[PDB]
């Protein structure tokens, strides 16, 4: 059943909630922008995407406002960093690849699950929102899918490692907010599977095969 978006109880879960989610796209903006000092020929399609996430995150901010929700910004920054610190020393390295797995394909599949999951259990106004992000997000391939798939195998094992390092944040990062994600009516299960497979999905475009994939996702425990 819908949750109650009145009570104080989910007035509270959807301060970190939404906060976490304005976050998120905020940072995208600047990890796109960032990727486009890696990749110089790529600069005018990152700036349409980076304009996008400031569009999404205009619409999650009104979200927030239309419940009478102040976002917590402070747990939102904290939330995320230890996923932005990995970014910036990838970024510091021009490491393009591993940049490339924690916005474009592990931070997006962590959207995509989030908002697919949040939907049927969301009020009228940010129902429309979420439905808006999704049926809108990206093109068939994705900035990083299109560009990891071209340059695979001189960065293979550079993949590998960025999966090993970051997989087991993004699966801390969810059982941070599953206790908030609940009283939101959202099932912790649906998130993990959702995330997986469309993780599954990218890895597979990108031309990973079944035994590859299997021991990226076990990278997660
Ligand atoms: C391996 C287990 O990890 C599964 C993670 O499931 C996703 C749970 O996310 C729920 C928290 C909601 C936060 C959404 C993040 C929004 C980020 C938007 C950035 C856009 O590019
Ligand atoms: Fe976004
Ligand atoms: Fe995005």
């Amino acid at each position: 059943a819908l949750p109650d978006f009145t009570s104080d109880r989910y007035k509270d879960a959807y301060s970190r909630i939404n906060a976490i989610v304005i976050e998120g796209e905020q940072e995208a903006h600047d990890n796109y922008i960032a990727i486009g000092t890696l990749l110089p020929d790529h600069v005018e399609e990152l700036k349409r995407l980076a304009k996008m996430e400031m569009r999404h995150k205009k619409g999650f901010t009104a979200c927030g406002k239309n419940l009478g929700v102040k976002a917590d910004m402070d747990f939102a920054r904290e939330f995320f960093a230890p996923l932005r610190d990995n970014f910036q020393t990838a970024l510091g390295q021009g490491k393009t690849p591993t940049c490339l797995l924690i916005q474009a394909l592990l931070i997006e599949a962590f959207a995509i699950s989030a908002y697919h999951t949040y939907i049927p259990v969301s009020d009228p106004f940010a129902r429309k929102i979420t439905e808006g992000v999704v049926k809108d997000e990206y093109t068939h391939l994705n900035y990083g899918e299109a560009w990891l798939k071209a340059n695979l195998e001189s960065c293979r094992e550079e993949l590998l490692e960025a999966n090993r390092e970051n997989l087991p944040l993004i699966l801390r990062m969810l059982d941070q907010v599953a206790g908030d994600a609940a009283v939101l009516q959202m099932d912790k299960e649906d998130l993990i599977e959702d995330f997986l497979i469309a993780y599954q999905e990218s890895l597979t475009e990108i031309g990973f095969n079944t035994r590859e994939i299997t021991r990226m996702a076990a990278a997660a425990l």
